């Protein structure tokens, strides 16, 4: 009558840390995988095991019907989607509960809600969630642009107004908003539950990024105080009650000169979650599970204090130069240790990282009471890792982690393509 | 000026936990090895290394000369002993100073007091640590037997006055005490200073043993309140300042029916010292290092507070039915992670244990909220630790942590060896 088995829709490392969390609170686990994935770590540990189709994504991790029969088959209660895939799809959603299972995220009238652009806008701008200006929906654009200010966004970028009616038409076969030069992406946590409650767990700063594509997260973000994380976070924590959130989320802010603008929720779990979960003690994932079975939060707004610095390094099998990937066999592994070190990964010596899907393969997490010690460990800890057989981009972790301007704190999202481009 | 370069006088796990302390710090290190132990991680990663003699530990890791000489040959400013070896040697210790060079713990003075048991005893009972009701010191003994109370030991244990002179001369060709019958090992971790500090870092509970060695700690201690605590440990950093202590210590007591008795002080690091930081936050091998470079503590002792719970597995390469040490090729290693998992280990996949010196590969470390997450992740932890080529003991920690008793927490020091009857 409660959660007593869940079918973890995904793989990889998310796939372990739900298995984890699943095993901590004593919930059987159903791990459903393709057939390039039977040597997946959590494959081999999880309670039941159904294979959902051939390698390539869209046949069996994208497979809706192959994943709601596992689910059927095995009598489970309930199916956690991770990241990517299939997390932040709401034909998904909403056919796992019209089936009558338990999707661990928020239900699916809200997936669609923040699940496209302007209806998310609309949505935050009632909730007091400050968003950034623009012209809310949709010849006058001249003045539309006018007062919204250059540099514009359609999405083109605008500086002239000679060329808006161009860039207007341009990205018209292929909305307006203030155009932010060089902003950090500052994000928050939030958990919110059946019993009306929800909270706010500080902020991750994930500005290092390549090609839009995260490398680097730490939390709490550089600069941000008290004060200011208590206001952004309890409109988020508020925002989540006026749309009815359930689950964990994430609101993600572009973040220049000292003010917050949003840009999107993900209704879901993120890669970077264990930054958080260092700083305050909270597990995540186990919220996860604990709010889908009909749970309370295990703690109150008052109760979390940020304590100490993290940083998370997503360890990538990759050329580090040309950032092509490199699968094939891992000889061996050597994973760091030690106090402050936190090491999330399904790879183990023997190991063969197939082709078919990401490249990550490991997230290093160091934690200390300082930001500088938790750079530090990460220098050390990445010193001390080995994987031998296949290519990663440690190198460009060290040489990232060793940047005056990273170590001084608050470089902006442009900075690592800039920095690599020098 | 200060301390710029540390050699490292141990090897294995602890080896490599100094090593990262010290390249924390900025340390140089210096890697003293025997020509067994070449391949070891912490040597493999230090800054110099020097072979200090052949494997057996007599001609190595217990190589007074060869150890001060390449403190000598590199410019070395300290030396840390870790545990074990030469870690309680005052001669040592009396002859690093004697050389110039910082030893890193107590004065060669303070270990000989607390390095013999009359003389430590005399000087807690100075410093108001409480001890275990004796003879203090050295026909009158069938009465000095009489007023401690049967059961004594004479150390034999002795239940009857008939027996009591016997026993007497018996262990009088090869003091008496309250003997406890079924006593906890609970014990307080302390720093001291040179700016004539000294704090307390709560306590461990090492009750599970076998054949006096411990095999699971934990921290905080079950049963142990807050004011208990504050009440012992304030007694053991004043006992501190009393003798001049420096550096990290343990206070180690038999505590039975809601009382401490005094057994030894370790003046150096312990093993077991990562169930401590993690309750606490504190570094300890990092504030050994501070501490040697004349550094006060970094906090006070407001500023600690116990969070959570703890749990350490100390792995050993040995049978676990026979526990006959099980050397050899390890194939592969897979270490356990994810989210209050810690992993302290010198072993990796191709790492080959010699026979020379102790069976342990590692220590398995979980933190949780309450004491049940934490033994929960450490029966997940060792469930998914594979370690391929050579015995382990995992099976008989399996066996411990699924202990009804053990779950119910305050087991006493026999509990694991009349358990292993049974
Ligand atoms: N107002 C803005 N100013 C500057 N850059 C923006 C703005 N809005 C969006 N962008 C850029 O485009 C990116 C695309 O948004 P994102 O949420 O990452 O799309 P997706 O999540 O589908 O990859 C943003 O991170 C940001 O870097
Ligand atoms: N008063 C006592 N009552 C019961 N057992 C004792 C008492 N004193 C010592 N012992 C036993 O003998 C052990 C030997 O002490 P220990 O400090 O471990 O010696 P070493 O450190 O040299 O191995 C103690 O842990 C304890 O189990
Ligand atoms: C093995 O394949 C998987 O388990 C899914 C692959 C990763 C999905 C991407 S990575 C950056 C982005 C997506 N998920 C996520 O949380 N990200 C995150 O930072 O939020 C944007
Ligand atoms: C690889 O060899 C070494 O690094 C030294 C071996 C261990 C010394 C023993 S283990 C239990 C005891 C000793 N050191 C220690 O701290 N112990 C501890 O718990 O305090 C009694």
């Amino acid at each position: 009558h409660m959660l007593e088995k869940v079918v973890i829709a995904n793989r990889g490392e998310i796939a372990l840390r739900i298995l984890r969390a699943c095993k901590e609170l004593g919930i059987k686990t159903v791990a459903v995988h393709s057939t390039a994935d039977r040597d997946l770590k959590h494959v081999l540990l999880a309670d039941e095991t159904i294979c959902i189709g051939p390698a390539p994504s869209a046949k069996s991790y994208l497979n809706i019907p192959a994943i709601i029969a596992a689910a059927e088959v095995t009598g489970a209660d309930a199916i956690h989607p991770g990241y990517g895939f299939l997390s932040e799809n709401a034909d998904f959603a909403e056919q796992v509960e019209r089936s009558g299972f338990t999707f661990i995220g928020p239900t699916a009238d809200v997936i669609r809600l923040m699940g496209d652009k302007v209806s998310a806008i609309k949505a935050m701008k009632k909730a007091g969630v400050p968003c950034v200006p623009g012209s809310d929906g949709p010849a006058k654009n001249k003045e539309i642009a006018k007062r919204i200010g250059y540099p514009i966004i359609i999405k083109r970028v605008v500086r002239s107004e000679d060329a808006l009616e161009e860039s207007i038409a341009m990205t018209k076969a292929e909305y307006m908003e203030k155009y932010l030069e060089n902003p950090r992406h500052v994000e928050i946590q939030v958990l919110a539950d059946t019993h009306g409650n929800a909270v706010y767990l500080a902020e991750r700063d994930c500005s290092m990024q390549r090609r839009h594509q995260k490398v680097v997260e730490e939390a709490p973000a550089p600069g941000i105080t008290e004060e200011v994380r208590r206001d952004i976070g309890s409109r988020c924590a508020n925002a989540c009650v006026e749309i009815g959130y359930r689950g964990a989320g994430t609101f993600e802010f572009l973040y220049e000169n000292g003010e917050f603008y949003f840009i999107e929720m993900n209704t879901r779990i993120q890669v970077e979650h264990p930054v958080t979960e260092m700083i305050t003690g909270v597990d995540l994932v186990k919220e996860q599970l604990r709010i889908a079975a009909g749970l309370p939060i295990s703690f109150k707004q008052e109760d979390i204090k940020v304590k100490g610095h993290a940083m998370e390094c997503r360890i990538n099998a990759e050329d580090p130069k040309t950032f092509l990937p490199s699968p094939g066999k891992v000889n061996h592994l050597h994973s760091p240790g030690g106090l402050g070190v936190r090491w999330d990964s399904h790879v183990y010596g023997g190991y063969t990282v197939p082709p078919h899907y990401d490249s990550m393969i490991a997230k290093l997490i160091t934690y200390g009471d300082t930001r500088e010690v938790a750079i530090r460990r990460m220098q050390n800890a990445l010193s001390e890792t080995i994987i031998d057989g296949i290519k990663t981009n440690i190198p460009l972790h060290e040489l990232i982690l060793e940047d005056e301007n990273f170590q001084k704190g608050g470089t902006n999202i442009h900075y690592l393509e800039k920095k690599l481009g020098m």
